[PDB]
């Protein structure tokens, strides 16, 4: 379902591609997004899926367009049109200088300082999950260990209920790898039905967590309004479930299939930071954009006021013009490059925090589970949209080899 190129867009800037169901998605997602940088395609195309819109397809251009929030603004950061829409998000659909009060709250929440608090639980929690997997010689890594280990530490720090996980996680879901069970609007409506209780709740009765401090915040002097902490949170916590959960799976099948990589980090552990980074880089994951405040000429092609932009931050760290030999996962290169957790006034707050769950993981997985593989005949397979998953990881180890700690 295309739908009919504008008046403004040249034919020969076209480029059907579907952020949401990609063509060689088979290959691996990372693989069919980059088929946006092969030389036959410009750096700044028009699809025609998803009901039209514009794609940087270069990390000059991603990064430009990020920096620009004067021409490029986050009003309407979803694509489709009816998200973006919909979208009301704090700071996320804001633009300087507005956004910059709500991030410095949400900093107070997700900063360092509180990753720095929470340190302990997160490498409680992921050597308590591995020594339970570890005998049993094989898991569902999504299901078993990438979904429980982040939302768990999240659901701590949130003060929120484990059994609310299934239902928050859906609705979550629904927002970033759309299903057509339900439209993002109702999606943020259930979201935000959950939320309304518990934010009157920590208004009258505060606490220590990450929702109390939200729904009594002060922004420019003043205290944050009830819609303003529904909207902070919202976010919160699609960035708690969705991101870091997938983010772990990409990375995990690729250990799987590299024994030299992990064989790298086991005796070289000075290692592990560097190797996050070059991960972060290759198995980047968020794709989301921006829109035309007016009709601006950027590198030469027309904008048009309200159009619609896809800046993927995913794309940049696989451009060559970026990487030398992008493709390939190299835990020593000089520089690693990436936009993975964005750019310009926007960049992740909870960057840190995500971090520290990939750091943990990895030295706690390897030191425990040494040598492991994907399951024989398993076909994994990835999930495309804002925010990019994989569906399941059946991994399997012989429980000799692995060591108790
Ligand atoms: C692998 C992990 C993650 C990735 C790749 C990621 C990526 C990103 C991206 C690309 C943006 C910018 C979006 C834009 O410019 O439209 C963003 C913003 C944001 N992320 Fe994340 N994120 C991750 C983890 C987290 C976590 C764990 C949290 C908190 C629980 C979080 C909270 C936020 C917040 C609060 C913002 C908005 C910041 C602002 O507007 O100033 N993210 N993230």
């Amino acid at each position: 379902n295309l739908a009919p190129l504008p008046p403004h867009v040249p034919e020969h800037l076209v480029f059907d591609f579907d952020m949401y169901n990609p063509s060689n998605l088979s290959a691996g997602v990372q693989e069919a997004w980059a088929v946006l940088q092969e030389s036959n395609v410009p750096d700044l195309v028009w699809t025609r899926c998803n009901g039209g819109h514009w794609i940087a397809t270069r990390g000059q251009l991603i990064r430009e367009a990020y920096e620009d929030y004067r021409h490029f603004s986050s009003e309407c950061p979803f694509i489709p049109r009816e998200a973006g829409e919909a979208y009301d998000f704090i700071p996320t659909s804001m633009d300087p200088p507005e956004q910059r009060q709500f991030r410095a709250l949400a900093n107070q929440v997700v900063g360092m300082p509180v990753v720095d608090k929470l340190e302990n639980r997160i490498q409680e929690l992921a050597c308590s999950l591995i020594e339970s997997l570890r005998p049993q010689g094989q898991c569902n890594f999504t299901e078993d260990y990438a979904e429980p280990f982040p939302i768990r530490i999240f659901m701590l720090l949130a003060g929120l209920p484990e059994e609310d996980i299934p239902h928050l996680k859906y609705l979550t879901d629904q927002m970033t790898r759309p299903d057509g069970s339900m439209t993002f609007a109702e999606a943020k409506e259930a979201l935000y039905d959950y939320l309304i209780p518990i934010i009157e709740q920590r208004r009258q009765k505060p606490g220590t967590d990450a929702i109390s401090i939200v729904a009594n915040g002060q922004v420019n002097g003043r205290p944050i309004t009830s819609d303003e902490a529904k909207r902070m949170c919202g976010l919160l916590l699609v960035g708690g479930l969705d991101t870091v959960v997938n983010f772990l799976s990409f990375s995990m099948e690729f250990l799987a299939k590299s024994p030299e990589h992990r064989q790298e980090l086991i005796e070289r552990p000075e290692r592990i930071p560097a190797a996050c980074e070059e991960l972060l880089r290759r198995f980047s994951l968020v794709a989301d954009g921006r829109i035309l405040t007016s009709d601006y000429e950027f590198h030469g092609v027309q904008l048009k006021k309200g159009d619609q932009i896809l800046l993927p931050q995913m794309l940049s760290g696989l451009d060559e013009r970026e990487n030398a030999c992008p493709m390939h996962v190299d835990f020593s290169r000089q520089k690693v490059s990436h936009t993975t957790f964005g750019h310009g006034s926007h960049l992740c707050l909870g960057q840190h925090l995500a971090r520290r769950e990939i750091i943990v993981t990895l030295k706690e997985w390897l030191t425990r589970i040494p040598d492991f593989s994907i399951a024989p005949g398993a076909q994994i397979q990835h999930k495309s949209g804002i925010v990019s998953g994989v569906q399941a990881l059946p991994l399997v180890w012989d429980p000799a080899t692995t060591k108790a700690v």
